[PDB]
C-alpha cells in the first residue's frame, strides 16, 4: 500500500484561487484598471505574482518602472494576506477532511506539495495542521511545477520515496510534476485539461481512501 499522499493546495484542499482573484480585482480597482474579472482571472491561475501583475498592467497597455511594479506587487500581497485572515474550516473542499482522517487513521503520511507561500498559515486557518506530517517549503525548491521538485521534497519530508506515494493535483503542470517525481498522480478536474493517461476524479468528494487504495491496487 502507498505510504504517503502528497497534496496540492489550491483546487484540492481549498479554493485559494478565489482569494487571489479578489486581491487582484481590488488592486486593479484602486489603480483604475478595468477588466479584472473571473474570465481574465482564468489567465492568472498557476501564474506567478509578477506575471499576473504584468498581464493586469497590459489591460491598460500601462508602462511602469521596476520600483512601481514592486510596490503594486507588494500591495496585492498585502491585500491577499488581509483577505485570507477569514479562511476557516468551512473553506475545506468536500471529502478532504474525511480523507485526511482516514489517511491518518491508517498511518499514511500526509504532506503538502504546494507553491503557496502561505501554506502553513492556510492549513492552520482550515484546522488541518494536525493532519499534515510535513509541508514542503516552496522557497527551498529550485524549480516550480511542472518540475517534480516540490513533490520529491514533500515525499522526502515525510521519509518516503515518491514511488511510495500518491499525488493529488487539479492542474496539468502539477500532474506532470507528480509523474516526473515517481509518485502516482490522481487528478481532479476533466481529462481535457489534465491528460488522458492518469486516473481523474470529477471533484474532491471522489477522493476517498477506498478509491485511492483501489487505484493503487490497479
Ligand atoms: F497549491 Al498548487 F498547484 F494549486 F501548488
Ligand atoms: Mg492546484
Amino acid at each position: 500500500m502507498f505510504k504517503a499522499v502528497l497534496f496540492d493546495l489550491d483546487g484540492v484542499i481549498t479554493d485559494a484561487a478565489e482569494y487571489h482573484f479578489r486581491a487582484w480585482k481590488a488592486l486593479a480597482e484602486e489603480i483604475g484598471i478595468n477588466g479584472v474579472d473571473r474570465q481574465f482571472n482564468e489567465q492568472l491561475k498557476g501564474v506567478s505574482r509578477e506575471d499576473s501583475l504584468q498581464k493586469i498592467l497590459d489591460l491598460a497597455d500601462k508602462k511602469v518602472s521596476a520600483e512601481e511594479f514592486k510596490e503594486l506587487a507588494k500591495r496585492k500581497n498585502d491585500n491577499y494576506v488581509k483577505m485570507i485572515q477569514d479562511v476557516s474550516p468551512a473553506d475545506v473542499y468536500p471529502g478532504i477532511l474525511q480523507l485526511l482522517k482516514d489517511l491518518r487513521s491508517n498511518k499514511i503520511k500526509i504532506a503538502l506539495a504546494s507553491a503557496s507561500k502561505n501554506g502553513p498559515f492556510l492549513l492552520e486557518r482550515m484546522n488541518l495542521t494536525g493532519y499534515f506530517d510535513a509541508i514542503a517549503d516552496p522557497a527551498e525548491v529550485a524549480a516550480s511545477k511542472p518540475a517534480p521538485d516540490i513533490f520529491i521534497a514533500a515525499a522526502h519530508a515525510v521519509g518516503v520515496a515518491p514511488s511510495e506515494s500518491i499525488g493529488l493535483e487539479d492542474s496539468q503542470a502539477g500532474i506532470q510534476a507528480i509523474k516526473d517525481s515517481g509518485a502516482l498522480p490522481i487528478g481532479v478536474g476533466r481529462p481535457e485539461d489534465l491528460g488522458d493517461d492518469i486516473v481523474i476524479v470529477p471533484d474532491t468528494s471522489h477522493y476517498t481512501l477506498e478509491f485511492l487504495k483501489e487505484v493503487w491496487l490497479q
